[PDB]
């Protein structure tokens, strides 16, 4: 099973932000609420705004905006009181292929939690309800919350686009009503390899063969099947799993090369009949 | 996406229960800690434990309960079926609004997997028709609980007790009664043949229609009897008139009669997916309920 992180620490940070007739989710940390700047639908639009234009609700309580400011594509609303439920936290930016949990929220109220990967085309295959704008993604490492994502937009193909918590978009997207579409996506090779290592650790070994391939030879098969190219960085990352199982990375790649041409052939790997790519090497170790 | 419930209300209830050399998770609600009774078992007891004999020999101070950095004082103990119930000094300040419920096969719920009392991950689940859980249980997840959350009220429906030889998981409701024919004993017990939850696949196909996908529909219908004769050859659960009644609302919203959706499923089982996907899945998904789909 994919598992999401326990969401309790983030749940106590979610609030509702309303400007005019538009309402979405915000993240309340210390005395600042963070939310997508498109709540004010940007240089002009925010000069004309004053504090009384923003209504922040932390459950029953209304919060008083005493200052506002923009950072890239996120609005930073300073409020009268600090969130007593603020966890230890940091803002971080992730890379395609890395995984995180999303707390989907409806008008400030947490609705559900799921585990994601940042796709190579920088979008998120998520299930986002009406009014989930401003929901955040995060990892938890030893009671420290690493916030890595804030949801902004649904793209026509169903997937989702957002920013880091400093307002920098992931991917070539803008927060305007322009026609935009996800680029062609790609399977995350290093995560498939990690998931095959987890299958071996779990006793699934039928796909193991006696052969080894080269980095160059694999990457040609990889692009023929729309797979991210494998780097020496990926190989080194999978090192602990190769040590743990005795299967070298380029021998697992031969295994993967055969899977991409024969299929599981009525067999399964860990119960699936497709190759899972939303588990990172780190995820498998933990 | 399959989503789990936000886990915060349950995280504040998780504690660690230690008895002798055995440690697992407990659930701290008001002034009672619930946990699996095999916490009182040693190695030499697993095969044929006599729980009433083992429990009579314990006193309150044999039970070390820890809520984070704080030891809770046990002031009484009692056994109800296969759950131990430890009365403590202190009512949990973070006790949510809650109830205990017993669920049926096909029902879904979230599991907060914990290790030694600390929550580690959350996932969404279905009770399989053979009364097991296809869980993801780290080495010390005994006593982790499953739940639903409706309008801020938590329904506790499952407590984890053991992994079966086939990799799946068995456990009880919060009254200590096992789901299925399993026992908290290290015997040669095995899960029955697992079947697909038919009513959940059909509800999900209705969810595919509501989301615009219709490629799998066909012009046929079927009788209920004929549908079940076919589906059982694929290890699908028989569909009852109650299931039909339950899908009525989704049949209403989509204009597709239940037995017409059944004919579509019969053909999907005959043909496979032909490399296509239905919602975002290339598999027939059976862990979303009719109730879930309306949400």
């Amino acid at each position: 099973r994919k598992m999401a992180f326990p969401s309790g620490k983030v749940e106590g940070c979610m609030v509702q932000v309303t400007c005019g007739t538009t309402t979405l989710n915000g993240l309340w940390l210390d005395d600042v609420v963070y939310c997508p700047r498109h709540v004010i639908c940007y240089e002009d639009l925010l000069i004309r705004k004053s504090n009384h234009n923003f209504l922040v609700q932390a459950g029953n309580v209304q919060l008083r905006v005493i200052g506002h400011s923009m950072q890239n594509c996120v609005l930073k609303l300073k409020v009268d009181t600090a969130n007593p439920k603020t966890p230890k936290y940091k803002f971080v930016r992730i890379q395609p292929g890395q995984t995180f949990s999303v707390l989907a929220c409806y008008n400030g109220s947490p609705s559900g939690v799921y585990q994601c990967a940042m796709r190579p085309n920088f979008t998120i295959k998520g299930s986002f309800l009406n009014g989930s704008c401003g929901s955040v993604g995060f990892n938890i490492d030893y009671d420290c919350v690493s916030f890595c994502y804030m949801h902004h937009m649904e793209l026509p193909t169903g997937v989702h686009a957002g920013t880091d918590l400093e307002g920098n978009f992931y991917g070539p997207f803008v927060d305007r009503q322009t026609a935009q579409a996800a680029g062609t996506d790609t399977t995350i090779t290093v995560n498939v390899l990690a998931w095959l290592y987890a299958a071996v650790i779990n006793g699934d070994r039928w796909f193991l063969n006696r052969f080894t391939t080269t980095l160059n030879d694999f990457n040609l098969v990889a692009m023929k099947y729309n797979y991210e190219p494998l780097t020496q960085d990926h190989v080194d990352i999978l090192g602990p799993l190769s040590a743990q199982t005795g299967i070298a990375v380029l021998d697992m790649c031969a295994s993967l090369k055969e899977l991409l041409q024969n299929g599981m052939n009525g067999r399964t790997i860990l119960g699936s009949a497709l190759l899972e790519d939303e588990f990172t090497p780190f995820d498998v170790v933990r």
